[PDB]
């Protein structure tokens, strides 16, 4: 698992179509080795803390793992 904690300034990404709640989230590694790049996303600049939900089924209805980590 990736379980990535985000930092100062560090950009996380949330697909509006995939995710479960919005906090759900991805790291910029996991975002773009994933399915999401190509749905409607978003990007919310992290204050840091909190981690990335790559390969969490309960955070995302569509595509919950990244090419990395699959
Ligand atoms: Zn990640
Ligand atoms: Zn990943
Ligand atoms: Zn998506």
């Amino acid at each position: 698992l990736c379980g990535r904690v985000f930092k100062v300034g560090e950009p996380t990404y949330s697909c509006r179509d995939c995710a479960v709640d919005p906090t759900c989230v991805l790291c910029m590694e996991c975002f773009l080795g994933s399915i999401h790049r190509d749905h409607r996303y978003r990007m919310t600049t992290s204050g840091g803390g909190g981690f990335c939900d790559c390969g969490d089924t309960e955070a995302w209805k569509e595509g919950p793992y990244c090419q990395k980590h699959e």
